[PDB]
């Protein structure tokens, strides 16, 4: 046991867009071994939001992903003392966000600090005229470097307008105790905020991830 089928989320974020700060708090269930999870996200601070909602969403845990069993598991191994990790995502147009999850577990209930802080996004860019409308689904690309794991994804925004904003994440995964390092693998992702009020103080995210390899 430890990984439950059925298991829950509270977190906390604190974080700053060019400057201006806010805070998000929020609550949420899913399935470690079928990869699913959503939440429901409140902003305490800040709101209304003035930037696109869609760069915090990826911050708001791998535990979440489907892995067979010809793959080892970083993340399920790492529980109960659980797992951090660090990521900076990169956009095209040279807005950078870095962002941190220190992930913990208290029984059935992850536990995530999150720290937010993105710079240089431009006045008339996508983010913060809100021009965005969804990330597409991606593939994660995970391999050991010194010791721990990295994973790497090109993702991409589709914009109200039609096209694309990309960004390059690089993340790297720090588990708080020794476990086995798996091999090059893969994770698909989708990400879907699939309700949310009128400026975002309210938002309901969901998730799918399943590992593949070879
Ligand atoms: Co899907
Ligand atoms: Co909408």
């Amino acid at each position: 046991s430890v990984i439950k089928p059925d298991m829950k989320i509270k977190l906390r974020m604190e974080g700053a867009v060019n400057g201006h700060p806010f805070a998000i708090e929020g609550v949420g269930l899913g399935k470690p071994f079928e990869g699913k999870q959503s939440m429901d996200l409140k902003v305490k601070e800040g709101g209304p939001l003035p930037f696109a909602y869609d760069i915090l969403t990826t911050v708001f845990n791998r535990v979440f992903a489907k892995y067979p069993e010809n793959i080892v598991d970083y993340f399920k191994q790492s529980f109960p003392e659980g797992y951090s990790w660090e990521r900076s995502m990169n956009y095209e147009d040279g807005g950078i966000c870095n962002a941190t999850n220190d992930i913990t577990l208290d029984g059935d209930c992850y536990i995530y600090e999150i720290r937010f802080d993105g710079v240089n996004f431009p006045a008339n860019g996508p983010v913060m005229q809100k021009r965005t409308v969804k990330w597409e689904p991606s593939t994660e690309k995970l391999y050991v470097r010194d010791g721990v794991l990295k994973g790497d994804v090109n993702m991409a925004l589709s914009l109200e307008g039609g096209g694309h904003y990309r960004c390059d994440f690089k993340t790297t995964y720090k588990a708080k105790k020794v476990v086995q390092l798996p091999d090059y693998h893969f994770v698909d992702h989708h990400i879907e905020i699939k309700s949310h009020d009128k400026d975002y103080s309210n938002v309901n995210l969901h998730e799918h991830a399943e590992a593949h390899s070879e």
